[PDB]
């Protein structure tokens, strides 16, 4: 039984020959060429790979719909299932479907990539539940992440579907659900004609789909090493990433006996195959229909399943799977174990029945099963009268911890008949209490039981400091604090210890309906991004002879390289050749201060650095070849950590510094002196489109054309031309769009393009390659972390008088941009304060870590954070209010910065004043200490922060750009200009401008792509100035055209614009023109401390409330108001969109994102599973943004200020509001401690918060 | 005429906003553009020859 | 190009006007978004008309460069370009002609 | 021209042409053609949009 048959979007597919290893995405994407169902992690939790399975049920003869991620689902599972895709529901060449149009028109799709994913998530919801609750929609989205938008517009656009302004929701089209596409009538004709088992054969694996229970059991009995697959959410990971290969799989799953639910006398009983998603559904209602004491265990299982994971996954993974899979960190197994659950195991002639207990997991991912035994069913038990249960998980194969807890009393009293405490994440496997449990048996639920328990909890499950996972006294404390939580919430259930919005400014009254500058018009291409149709990169079709690449990389941190062995790789089917450093025919020494190598020669310098690449016919073959070439190294010593670096004296050129005053004077002249150090963590770009490069060689005279996901067009061109050894003018690079860049694609992009280029040059035919999430996070590398030490002198009014601060920056294993970053750091130590004697330095440290590069911010957001620390340490040492202190030493209109540039037209105090207004700080402040007084165990915090950001490139000669405008004989215009779209509306702003200058409707002008023979020699699409510089150029070119036309307008001044063009054409005038621009009077010198480094400044101010839970280390993000100066916005919908996005990225950088590295230097942390970026769930509860009104900026295109980066720092407020509530919990449980000065580091995670909230328990744990 | 290369046309449609790009053996670049844009019913500036 | 050396003649001219070797200038293809609104490649005048245009464009470039040639009149042509780049001049230009 | 590679999904065309010197055109019969292996569709005057 061989042919598999399924349907896609309505049409049938009959695939004669399936290989069990080809994943649904991939069939979709590259066999029936329907793009736009995107790949984002491949690992399960980014959901950009989301689609919808509809199939006919058979057991409840019903037709069911669900979501699922297609990056994970093998096609052999899909027999006789039907797939709906993004391009199934709607399209711009017909009707968009309302889920499509609303997410577009409400501003919810900037860069555009995560968009189809969210659309289907939503689409499916509606098809199950055709009028949902704002909570249910809330919540489809655990499965889906977006980077560019900060979420708000998404939910506010869809809020609409359920029960001076920005978009009209009353004009949206309405939605008639009788009009979705029909369940194919052709399955359904099947459905009678009954199943028999099927076998498919692959290139390496064999898949048997079983159909009765009898055939399962026999199969397994004669081939016991055969691997069961059901949900594939496990095996899928194992086979892809920990290169394992099980050659014979049988998948049960069809089998009625393994999918049944049953209402026993005693508990409910569920078939091993059933998905989580239906275990939930069952419980959810059978809890609400039932005497609230039988339901005590149920409430716990459901308690874990909200924070498990998210819908695309719950609808595929089985309880069966989770139970036997068996990881250290299952959240289900503790509960089932503590529950004493009830498993039904079988083989042929075997009918075992075990109660779950400490005994069931002996060792590392092992159970009691024999090889020929399969799990039949689990049974979760009703709770007896006076039996009590909770479950705990806490968050951000080892660390966190998760627990199930159970107690039973001798009836009609307190006493303790039974007790069991089971903990995930503290060992090898899921463990039990038990020594501690024993001794507590028949006491009383009272104080000295609470003590004896916590005492034993620290001894028994004590941790060595080497234990893997790290983190030790967090991991510790949690064990008690969960218990303590538990102790309390028992008591409560007897006799119970009682005491007793976004706004902006309207355009001029006067101005035209079709002048659009200043009006909030949505992103030129959101429809098409929402629809599937916009083409990103690997989205561009193959050619018929195109190869794949995939590149080989150093598994040690510093070593010589003894030799390379290619033999195991030439055995793979379709293998073409291995490219290495000996093959470049050009010059292997590239990079951008010439520090680095295109391919390593003789020695490897970090964790790894490209050694070479392999070239094959498919990308799965590409993988297996990679795998294949095996290298042999002799191992030299490693610098890693910031220190080392210094303890060794490393690093990268001579100590940078700025000075003003004298300073010897301050400090002698001063009341108090503090004196501290703090560390800021690094960070990951995580754009959704990861890097890549289709390179196509023409073959006459060295020509080659490259399609490339970059911010830097120029450079991708030259370093390709250098490496190849040919004239720049044979190379052409084009960029139509990107899934985001945030700096991460200003330089590093070249590392890939370069390799790809050569494979084409060598083999003479097109080659492409694009990174998987795991390769990309290794290779390209991060934002720079910093160590700073400081000293600051100040009066007892709070007026500051002298300050001294040292910075270092860890760089990595090539210089790159790292210098320019440090400089920008220095320009920003003042934040917004005048400060008349001041000394700031910094160093650049050489390490065997991959090279760090440019990231939104450019070092600025590192402190302004340093100072601002330091600052609230002043205000606390004085005795306060923190407001009064900052207000007190603000720059004021017309002062000068520590680099002697004048502060002209300075808005900052208007942002200040006007923020504390609306936000209403006081009274809110008062309302907070009050909650702090009345709550013992949860606390709250409040903060208000400022910011100023210099705008302009620091190398002055980068501040230029340039454009090219064609007018066709039919009236239509063709615009292109230097800079590139990363989903931030450059193009839509570039249109807006040119529409105005030329005085013809936005509708009539089109821009198509960006390229290096339309306009050469272009600056990186970079430091927020990208708008302003092309802004200018577009203008000029516009003007040269209108001069050309005057004569013909004059002679007929009431005719059409088409009229004036046919006109000039026949008279013989040019209709094509160039246009250029330079920012004038720029240039600061370092040794002279004079002259002018920026062009103007962005300003703004933020205010945040938070509340922590100082039992666990988790917090809510209660409210946040911003007020931002943008000048006279070009487009207030897209700015703002800009504001909120950046603000959320700060969220991530100060509180959520952490990278880890093995002691000897290999990055440990490589996907959405271990690197947690902020989710729909994580944005502030109320989120208020406002642009500042009446304040034109005369130094930049039609009055507007730059908007990219400045606002990202403002998240700062959430960090300090977080430092504040910490105060309040320290002062409750520390007995006293006057005016504390305590070390807090960025990023403030659950570990670090908990750790610093000192009390009873922290003290019991005291003495990778 | 009897040239050796006889006439022809690779036409490649991109699919967003009517764009199409055409590789064409011609002496007259302009016109190949407009009469394609006329027949299709779209702005000249979506066509490239 | 229909195989009649338009391109080779267009190079020859621009090599001369700019006074840099034929070897250093490349032409790759002809297209309707590099230069729009073009007459048929037709009645023998195809040489002369583009001939002219190429010239003009050539001239606008050499005017842009003068200053940097002046300040170093015995340096390389590469010398004068890195030069003007860092000082901030356009290196891309159009060019037209009518009989 | 046709020297430029295929893409991996590229179709071929080839166009149908009048076998008389002046006449009206009474109707077109497409049936014998949909039997050929790999046939995709017949384009005619009713399709230009
Ligand atoms: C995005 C994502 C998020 C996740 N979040 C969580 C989380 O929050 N908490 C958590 O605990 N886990 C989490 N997981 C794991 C997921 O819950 C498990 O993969 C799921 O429990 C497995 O069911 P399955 O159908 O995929 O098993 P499969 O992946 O098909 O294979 C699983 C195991 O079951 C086996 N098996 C053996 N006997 C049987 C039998 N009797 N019946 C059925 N299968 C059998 C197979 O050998 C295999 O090892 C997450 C996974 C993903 C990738
Ligand atoms: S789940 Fe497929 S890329 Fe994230
Ligand atoms: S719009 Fe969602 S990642 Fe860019």
């Amino acid at each position: 039984a061989d042919k598999l048959v399924f349907f896609v979007n309505g049409r049938k597919v009959v695939e004669k020959n399936a290989d069990p290893e080809t994943t649904l995405l991939a069939y979709l994407r590259r066999k029936l060429g329907l793009s736009g169902t995107k790949l984002g992690c491949g690992e399960g939790g980014c959901g950009a790979c989301t689609v919808m399975l509809s199939k006919y049920d058979r057991l409840q003869n019903k037709i069911v719909h669900f979501s699922a991620n297609a990056c994970l689902a093998p096609i052999c599972s899909l027999h006789h299932v039907a797939v709906t895709t993004v391009e199934g529901i709607g399209s711009t060449k017909t009707r968009l479907h309302p889920v499509q149009e609303r997410i577009a028109k409400s501003h919810g799709s900037q860069c555009g990539f995560c968009t189809p994913g969210i659309v289907m998530s939503m689409y499916t919801l509606l098809r199950n539940q055709p009028e949902p609750t704002m909570e249910e929609i809330e919540n489809a989205f655990q499965g889906n992440l977006c980077r560019c938008t900060g979420y708000r517009p998404i939910l506010q656009g869809f809020r609409t579907f359920a029960r001076p302004s920005l978009f009209k929701p009353e004009e949206f089209t309405p939605l008639d659900p009788t009009q979705e596409p029909i369940f194919p009538p052709e399955l359904l004709r099947l459905k009678d004609t009954p199943r028999k088992q099927l076998r498919f054969e692959g290139e390496r694996v064999t898949w048997i789909q079983a159909s009765t229970l009898k055939e399962l059991l026999d199969l397994k009995a004669q081939h016991p090493d055969a691997k069961l697959v059901v949900g594939n959410t496990e095996i899928g990971i194992e086979m892809k990433f920990k290169n394992m290969l099980f050659p014979m799989i049988v998948c049960p799953a069809w089998i009625p006996e393994l999918n049944s639910v049953e209402h026993g006398p005693d508990g409910i009983s569920f078939g091993a195959a059933c998905p989580l998603s239906i275990v939930e559904k069952t419980l959810v209602d059978a809890v609400a229909k039932l005497p609230a004491q039988k339901t005590e265990v149920f409430r716990g299982v459901l308690e874990q399943l909200r924070w498990f994971a998210g819908k695309q996954v719950k609808s595929v993974a089985s309880v069966g799977g989770n139970i036997i899979t068996a990881s250290p960190i299952s959240d289900l197994n503790p509960v089932f174990m503590a529950s004493g659950a009830k498993l039904t195991l079988v083989s042929r002639g075997t009918r075992r029945t075990v109660q779950m207990d400490h005994t069931f997991f002996p060792g590392y991912r092992k159970t009691l099963l024999s090889p020929e035994e399969i799990l039949l069913s689990i049974e979760i038990p009703y709770s007896r009268e006076g039996e009590y249960f909770s479950a705990f998980k806490q968050a951000s194969d080892i660390a966190k911890v998760t627990s199930g807890m159970r107690v039973l009393f001798k009836p009609g009293t307190t006493e303790v008949q039974e007790l069991a405490l089971c903990y995930g994440g503290m060992a090898n496997r899921t463990i039990s209490a038990l020594k501690t449990t024993q001794r507590q048996l028949s006491k009383l639920w009272k104080e000295e039981l609470l003590q004896d328990v916590c005492a034993g909890l620290a001894e028994e499950l004590h941790l060595p400091p080497d234990a893997p996972g790290g983190m030790v006294d967090f991991r510790c404390t949690l064990t008690l604090s969960f218990f303590f939580k538990f102790y309390l919430t028992v008591l409560q259930k007897l006799g119970q210890e009682n005491l007793e919005v976004q706004l902006f400014q309207e355009v001029p009254k006067g101005q035209s309906e079709e002048d659009m500058v200043g009006r909030p018009l949505p992103h030129l291409a959101a429809d098409m991004q929402a629809s599937g149709e916009a083409v990103y990169c690997d989205d561009i079709p193959r050619y018929e002879n195109e190869l794949s690449l995939r590149l080989v990389t150093s598994t040690r941190a510093h070593a010589k390289i003894k030799s390379i062995d290619t033999s195991e790789a030439k055995k793979v089917p379709g293998f073409v050749c291995f490219i290495s450093a000996d093959d470049v025919p050009g010059s292997n020494i590239t990079g951008i201060c010439n520090d680095e190598t295109v391919f390593a020669k003789d020695k490897v310098t970090c964790v790894g650095h490209i050694i070479g690449a392999v070239v094959a016919d498919t990308p799965e073959h590409t993988q297996r070849a990679a795998q294949g070439v095996k290298i042999t190294y002799e191992e030299l010593p490693a610098i890693i950590t910031i220190e080392d670096a210094i303890k060794n004296n490393s690093f990268y050129g001579p100590e940078l510094k700025i000075e003003k005053g004298d300073l010897k004077k301050g400090f002698s002249e001063a009341d108090n002196v503090v004196s501290g150090e703090i560390y800021i963590g690094g960070q990951e770009h995580f754009y959704l489109e990861t890097h890549c490069t289709i390179a196509v060689p023409k073959g006459e005279a060295g020509e080659m054309e490259l399609f490339v996901s970059t911010q830097n067009t120029m450079k991708t061109q030259s370093f390709v031309a250098k490496m190849l050894g040919v004239p720049a003018n044979r190379i052409v690079v084009r960029v139509k769009r990107m899934g985001g860049g945030f700096g991460g694609k200003e330089t590093r992009s070249t590392v890939v393009s370069t390799a790809v280029a050569l494979a084409a040059y060598k083999t003479g035919r097109p080659v492409r390659c694009m990174l998987d999430r795991d390769e990309d996070m290794l290779i390209t590398g991060g934002r720079h972390p910093f160590l700073a030490r400081y000293k600051v002198g100040f009066m007892k009014t709070g007026t500051v008088v002298a300050l001294e601060v040292d910075h270092f920056s860890n760089v990595g294993n090539t210089q790159d941009l790292s210098q320019s970053i440090m400089e920008r750091a220095l320009f920003h130590m003042d934040n917004c304060y005048k400060i008349p004697n001041i000394r700031g330095t910094g160093r650049l440290c050489k390490t065997n870590l991959p090279s760090n590069t440019a990231f939104r911010g450019f070092g600025g957001p590192q402190g302004m954070l340093i100072a601002e620390c330091w600052m609230s340490e002043v205000a606390v040492t004085c005795g306060m209010p923190a407001e009064e202190v900052r207000r007190k030493n603000l720059y004021k209109e017309g002062d000068l910065t520590h680099f002697n540039q004048k502060l002209e037209g300075f808005t900052l105090p208007r942002c200040w004043e006007e923020c504390l207004a609306s936000s209403q700080y006081h009274a809110r402040k008062s309302e907070v200490d009050k909650f702090n007084k009345e709550n013992c165990w949860k606390k709250r915090g409040l903060c208000i922060i400022p910011t100023k950001f210099g705008i302009s490139f620091t190398v002055p000669f980068l501040n230029q750009a340039g454009a090219l405008l064609h007018v066709y004989t039919d009236g239509s215009v063709l615009l292109t200009h230097g800079g590139t779209e990363m989903g931030q509306g450059l193009h839509t702003k570039m249109v807006q401008v040119a529409s105005r200058a030329l005085k013809i409707p936005t509708s009539k002008i089109y821009i198509s792509e960006t390229s290096t023979n339309t306009v050469p020699n272009t600056s990186p699409t970079a430091a927020s100035v990208s708008a302003d510089l092309n802004g200018q150029a577009v203008y000029a070119a516009c003007q040269t055209i209108l001069k050309r036309l005057e004569p013909y307008k004059k002679k007929n001044p009431s005719g059409s614009w088409e009229d004036w063009v046919t006109a000039a054409y026949m008279d013989t005038v040019s209709l094509s023109a160039t246009g250029f621009y330079r920012t004038p009077n720029l240039g600061y010198s370092f040794e002279t401390n004079s002259g002018n480094p920026f062009h103007y400044f962005s300003y703004g101010v933020a205010c945040s409330e938070v509340e922590i839970d100082c039992l666990t280390g988790d917090h809510k993000n209660l409210r946040t108001d911003i007020v931002m100066d943008v000048g006279s916005s070009l487009n207030p919908a897209i700015d703002i969109g800009q504001v909120e996005g950046a603000f959320v990225q700060g969220l991530g950088l100060f509180t959520l994102e952490e990278l880890h590295y093995s002691p000897e230097g290999s990055l440990h942390t490589r996907g959405p599973s271990t690197y947690k970026i902020p989710a729909f769930g994580s944005i502030p509860i109320e989120f208020r943004v406002s642009l500042l009104r009446d304040c034109p900026n005369k130094k930049a295109i039609y009055a507007s200020k730059a908007v990219g980066e400045p606002p990202l720092f403002l998240a700062a407020s959430i960090f300090f509001a977080i430092k504040d509530a910490i105060r309040a919990a320290r002062a409750q449980h520390t007995g006293n401690n006057v005016k504390e000065l305590f070390r807090l580091d960025s990023p403030a995670t659950p570990e670090k918060i908990r750790n610093a909230c000192v009390d009873k328990f922290t003290t019991l744990c005291v003495t990778w």
